[PDB]
């Protein structure tokens, strides 16, 4: 494909609380600033929650943060609270297929 | 597995100059009219089409169309073009995972 890849480091993570736990995406291609973050949780509605690889979403914590540009980017949840169970998905948007990551699945203890 | 289902068919087709050609997309969940259409050529970019279900992007071939809501949705040729010959996509971006069918590839007989 000349689809973009999207792959997820770690894919499945245990920590405990009040961890600083960082994951990372990496696009196959250059994707400049367009990344999303959400969050699923199981039947249930992804949270949108970093645009623009750096920019939270309305009501979203200030512990998540996302960063990044081109390639490389990153989620830091500064300090993990038990509401953070989810796996976390990346997200293009910056050409079409719009593709995503296959998820790190953060689990707990 | 709560992920859109983005179906289309027929998957590929044969069709000489100067034809019509309708193909169709089905969501697994209504989605609006939160649908692009997309051709990809090998080798090259893809290339939006048509975007809010029936919205021609500007540079797009007038020939090109696109309608539909909800779940069931149909992109059509009115007048079938060598170059035309190109694998025809639908996207999604009504809810995270924005996801895409598996392309109509559509060979000129």
């Amino acid at each position: 494909a000349t689809d973009i890849q999207m792959t997820q480091s770690p894919s499945s993570l245990s920590a405990s609380v009040g961890d600083r736990v960082t994951i990372t995406c990496q696009a196959s291609q250059d994707i400049n600033n367009y990344l999303i973050w959400y969050q699923q949780k199981p039947g249930q509605a992804p949270k949108l929650l970093i645009y623009d690889a750096s920019t939270l979403e309305t009501g979203v914590p200030s512990r998540f943060s996302g960063s990044g540009s081109g390639t490389e980017f990153t989620f830091t949840i500064s300090s993990l609270q038990p509401e953070d169970l989810a796996t976390y998905h990346c997200q293009q948007y910056d050409n079409l297929p719009y593709t995503f990551g296959q998820g790190t699945k953060l689990e707990i203890k």
